[PDB]
């Protein structure tokens, strides 16, 4: 149950939407992704100019969904801030690392967890050879992004998510994955 | 079936569910079990009550058995963040990261009725596969669990020890008892 | 399929699923099992009727099994704090929870319908675990228990010993019984 | 999908109970009840004079629901008519013998079944044996009422009720369960 | 995986499971829920026993949580009906039916180790169907509830009521706790 | 779930306003009558400006794929095509349908290729009748990628024996799509 | 598949079950959880061996995640009961009711070998129905654990008090440290 | 299972001192050839015994009550690695008398950590995670001790699954030979 | 239902006597066994006279497979093969193991051969190591089927890459067999 919100009557999120804020609140897919996308377009068309705040509370999901809504990030004219707030894991952690530089946040006990993609593979041994290679490549892509959002190096990130790494906020700020904790005004 | 309420309110008539009625009187509904979707609903509506007046309380009912750490830590930032004074209340039960929220109100305003029930207990989860993995799960949880316990302990005045023992397994505590214990301030009387 | 009810003003024709339309007259119905999802309906609707009007009278309409004691607490609670006299009015039936809901209501507007039927009985529960967690769980249905027995003594009339011995097993009572127990005060009739 | 008919646009079963015609037409729950209870009551506060229509086209099922809609009926002053179409079994007879004294009606074709309550009970003896003092009972308040309202013995209505059995509209006003077969006008 | 015991005898050697040697020496197991397959199978070794040697006593050890009634007084009536003595040893647990055929072994030689568990409580039972169905069931259960009562106040020395009273709800008693009660005559102490 | 934006449209009805369909999911019939019924209603509306389809798909039926092809191809105005977050099979197959010179994708957009896939069972006959089906299904596709792409179609039936990953920059050098479409 | 071996005899050539060879040389193994099927048969086994040779000594092997309390007190009483000294031998793990019967053993032959894994903790149960049913059960499974800790106390000679903490949660020991708690008498070590 | 003249193949080989671990290691596996070699040793307490061992491993206390038996009786148990050996099963074929642990050719050798769950409190958790660590190792050190590799060397080659050839598994102390044909 | 022969043996047990074993399932741990243990206890009791595996297996895992395979060279005796009804994947590869000159198939038998099959889900590090070990796993395969066939190790890959059904005369063609025994 969404509360409606009258003053026009909005949903909630979309009356967010309106101030230029976007919830990516779920695990990734494909129809979020799409929604994201969508939304990103639809705020540039309105004002190339103006800021718009991507809310991160999601535990990650689909790789090719994450990087539809990275690229249409870096394509878009305006800075999109990303704020962490309670959880931002794996693919959601990623896109919390793309947000304009500067302006990418998380509050005092939001958590960020950063590890390796997870995939499978079945069937014949070729088969499982192509689906190998491409998920070591798309980990590659990952990770060369992620060490030139953080100003780590490569050799670094892959170390560090080789395992599940579970990165307090401020941790989160010195690994350069956000820029600053957003402390209570 | 959520019932709604129709107002002719001088510029014209409106009609709400009854949510978004409450919603309008700045009251917003912590009713079931704790989920991010629950979670960015709430912080949603947080932050569309601090844009509409920064100065006004907020109320929050809470009648919730918890749920998820993240999603409960979702709702506590975005409660700390913003301006206004956040009240809560707890009618029924808050029980685990339900009672968190409730000892996370705003100093003093932080209610129960007196019948409502309030549970405190250890953070539940659960780990698979290798033993390094078992390992890395049962760090996080425990780094979790201090990091409640330190929350805690600052905002009912007890110490993270008294939380420790306290919490090792359930522990229901009667409106009058969560008082005593400091993680409300009042029982709200008839 | 619930109908809808149309009635006609001067700027325009509203619009009312006949639930809303009861609410209107300051009608609630709890007519369903028990669990957060009615509570919180209710205690929404109770809040908002008080703050329509805090002196007229609020009318419960109870055709209900029972359910979770604290989601009736929730419910409980928020009767005794508004302001407004809440009637209660048994229909159909008032089993378990349903039935302390409806001694609840305000003294002399308590109500049943001459077929309607009235159950008590002890609260039901569960615990799986180890001993400790099953004496925790033992402890707090008793507790709860006990709770349940003093205010259906404060409300009846009946002593704490009555209620214990009457609520051990399944009693069904006809309207004109529960009149005689003090669960309700009057019979209403055609 | 139930049609939609403007003159004001009203779902179909909505337009019927505009002139005070209610539909029992499923199986009879606390829904069900609820429902029937609050058009009951809203009708008598529209207009406490004018007859209400009762349409029964039902298996029958709650007893406890069934009598909510039973007391709201004698509660209110407007008289009740009640009207089986297609069928009117258990509970749902009950309620059709339970309409305004002379405004009770069936169609020629219309089906009408009378039986003993159905239940169960499962645990210790003395749990068994409350719930088959409580269901005996509630036999004894169903067949009294009939016995009222149909002019037969409760003698009679229990030997009849004792399996199921199948009446005519004919043989259902022959019983008293009905005044009337509303013959083709 | 039941194991095998092997004895060389006179007219040979014989190989048992484990179980069919202690029948060989009038030993039966009760060590299961009671159901009529148990019980079909507990009449027949308690007939053969008899027919063995009418004289010689029987041992019934019982570790059951009970089960059916009517496969219960299979082995009841059987017991009562034969010659032999028939010692009852509780190990482990009796509950229900189980402390029922407990209780009904032969006056002297009725035994539960220290730690063993006796349980008694009322018939359970189910009924779904028309208002006459549920009544005849009902009363079917009542019957059999007074049926047990009576027999266990005979064999107990407890008055009917008291024992309606406690086996109202679930009622757990040690072994001595089962001898005060007359449900056993003795608590088998280490020899 | 899908917001609302006023200006009252739900977010991808906004975007229809300015000619652009999404095509965002697996493809199935459903699928494909709403994209044909958009096509439509575009091309009724303005017959010379552009649509613009985005393709974050996994693909899905073939015959359903093929609506969507033949109604880009059948109506009027150039229908840009522009892949984000992947198009894999018939998506990608849709993605090199777009109008020439206006088929792109971004930086980090995966774009696989594959033979078709499809089951059979009952008689020989029937499998038979299956096998020639979905191969000469295959042949119709490799065909039109051969056409849309400028590769052979020995090298299109070689190439998609097997999952084939391409960057956006490699499915540019395919011919797949004629620009990767940078940061503005 | 259990592998069957063949001995020749006087008076024939005899067939065993490996399992059923062991129990010949009055060794019965609690190898799987316990429940009502392996308390009987255990019982047996002790009852029959008891009749074959009062005296010497008999040897119960310990692999056991434990199981049901009733049913382990079976086997408890019948070790109690009966003439011969029963050994106990922890082989694998001794969980639970498992370690139970292995502090149950003879005094002064109750082993473990050196990898062996010995966990102790208080039992588990359910309850669901009415309050006085719940509080039923509770004070059963409460007397139950007093029960199990005063005969623990008594087998290992630490106290009820220290017996009640050290099994509120799964406490692992390795053989040497049930040793020293007195669970054990000695840790068998390998032969010359 | 077939009968030779009467045996099943199975226990004929037991009779010539040859137990077979050719399954997943659950407690009823531990237990039959626990009691086997408790046997064996009584029959003879001098002859070689020779476990076959083609199993993808299992319970690790089950794997440790054949381990314990093993080392406890006086003959030797020679280990012999036939088709695979995983995880416990690896271990087993380690814990063979030393200079009689052999593999065949193209017999598969995986040493990997142990595997498990945990589920309930944060203390449960904390008391599960202590007890699989702990028992990695007492695994660890065993297996040290057994190949003459270091702690902290199988550490590092179970931290994944490590799928190890016979050549390379002698080469690595797991076995002493890989039996040639003859 | 095996039916019992008395001269009291079960069928299959009476061929054992005769030193032939059945190769007559799925190849799994338990099959392999067996059929290892009835290898051992033969060579026992005669070190010289040949050994008669017969096969009629859709093959099934590698490492079974392999169990059955070095016992089979490890032993004295020559273990003739003979394909009865079918031989595929694993139970081809130890159709083509057997003593050389010992390798038969009758006339209507049909011989598969194709690349090994596997799985693998989790991080990608995981698959990255099951796709190692399939992979060097099928090298291995290729390897000794080049030694007892004759065919380079090139043409077994590409042979193998899909599903490869030959006949009888086709499997002596490619030297998977040597004769294919005919009716006498
Ligand atoms: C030159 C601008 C972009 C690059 C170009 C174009 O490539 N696409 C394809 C496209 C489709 C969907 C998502 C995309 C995300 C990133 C990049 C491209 C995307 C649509 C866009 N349009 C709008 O934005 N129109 C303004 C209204 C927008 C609103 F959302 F409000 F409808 C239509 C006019 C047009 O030329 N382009
Ligand atoms: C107080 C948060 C700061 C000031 C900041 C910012 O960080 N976020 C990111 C964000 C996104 C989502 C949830 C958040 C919860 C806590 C903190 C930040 C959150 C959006 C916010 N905006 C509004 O609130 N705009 C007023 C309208 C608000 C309404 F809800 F009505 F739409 C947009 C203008 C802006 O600068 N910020
Ligand atoms: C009468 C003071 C109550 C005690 C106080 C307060 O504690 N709560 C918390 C609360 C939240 C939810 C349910 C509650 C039930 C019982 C008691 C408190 C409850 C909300 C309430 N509000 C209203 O009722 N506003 C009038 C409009 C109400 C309407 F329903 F129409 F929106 C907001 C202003 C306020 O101070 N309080
Ligand atoms: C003297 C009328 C009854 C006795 C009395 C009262 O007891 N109840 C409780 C009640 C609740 C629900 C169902 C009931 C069925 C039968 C009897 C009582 C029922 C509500 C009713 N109300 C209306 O009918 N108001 C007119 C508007 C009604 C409309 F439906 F249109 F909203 C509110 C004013 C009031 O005093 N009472
Ligand atoms: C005391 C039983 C009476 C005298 C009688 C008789 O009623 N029944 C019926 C019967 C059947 C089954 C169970 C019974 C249990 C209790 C009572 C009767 C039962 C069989 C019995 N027989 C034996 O016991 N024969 C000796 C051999 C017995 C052995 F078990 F070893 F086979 C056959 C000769 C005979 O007259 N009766
Ligand atoms: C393309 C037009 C063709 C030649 C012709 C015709 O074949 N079809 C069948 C048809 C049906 C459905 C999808 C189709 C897709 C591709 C081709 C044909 C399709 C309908 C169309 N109409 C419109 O487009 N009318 C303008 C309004 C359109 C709008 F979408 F806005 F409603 C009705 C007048 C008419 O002659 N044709
Ligand atoms: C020490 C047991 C006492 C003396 C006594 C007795 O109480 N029970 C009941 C009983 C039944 C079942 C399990 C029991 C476990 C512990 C104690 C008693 C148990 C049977 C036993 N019998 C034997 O052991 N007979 C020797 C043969 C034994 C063999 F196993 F081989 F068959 C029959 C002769 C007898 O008097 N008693
Ligand atoms: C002094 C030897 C050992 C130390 C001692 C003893 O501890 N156990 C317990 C035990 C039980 C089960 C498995 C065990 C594995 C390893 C170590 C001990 C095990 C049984 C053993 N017995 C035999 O082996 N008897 C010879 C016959 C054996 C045969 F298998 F054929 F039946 C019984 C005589 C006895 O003193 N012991
Ligand atoms: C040629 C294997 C050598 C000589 C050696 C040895 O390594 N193994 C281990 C082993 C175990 C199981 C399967 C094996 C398959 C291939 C190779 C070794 C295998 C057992 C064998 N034995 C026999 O064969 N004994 C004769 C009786 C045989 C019979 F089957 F009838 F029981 C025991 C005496 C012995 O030294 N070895
Ligand atoms: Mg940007
Ligand atoms: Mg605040
Ligand atoms: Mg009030
Ligand atoms: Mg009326
Ligand atoms: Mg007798
Ligand atoms: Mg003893
Ligand atoms: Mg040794
Ligand atoms: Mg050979």
């Amino acid at each position: 149950l969404i509360p409606t919100v009258i003053e026009r009557a909005y949903d909630i999120y979309s009356r967010l939407l309106k101030d230029r804020i976007i919830m990516l609140g779920s695990q990734i897919d494909d129809n979020v992704a799409n929604s994201i996308v969508s939304q990103l377009l639809f705020l540039q068309a309105q004002d190339s100019e103006k800021d718009i705040y991507l809310y991160i509370n999601s535990p990650g999901g689909s790789v090719t969904a994450g990087f539809a809504i990275y690229d249409t990030i870096q394509h878009i004219k305006p800075d999109v801030q990303t704020i962490c707030i309670g959880m931002a894991a794996s693919m959601g952690s990623f896109l919390l690392a793309a947000g304009a530089k500067g302006k990418r946040f998380a509050l005092p006990n939001a958590e960020v967890m950063i590890h390796q993609p997870l995939g499978g593979a079945q069937g014949q041994a070729t088969e499982i050879e192509i689906a190998a290679n491409h998920i070591l490549k798309t980990r590659e892509k990952l990770n060369r992004i992620l060490s030139e959002r953080t100003g780590q190096s490569i050799e670094k990130i892959q170390k560090d998510t080789d395992r599940d790494n579970f990165l307090t906020a401020e941790e989160a700020k010195e690994y350069g994955l956000i820029d600053e904790v957003m402390v209570p005004e």
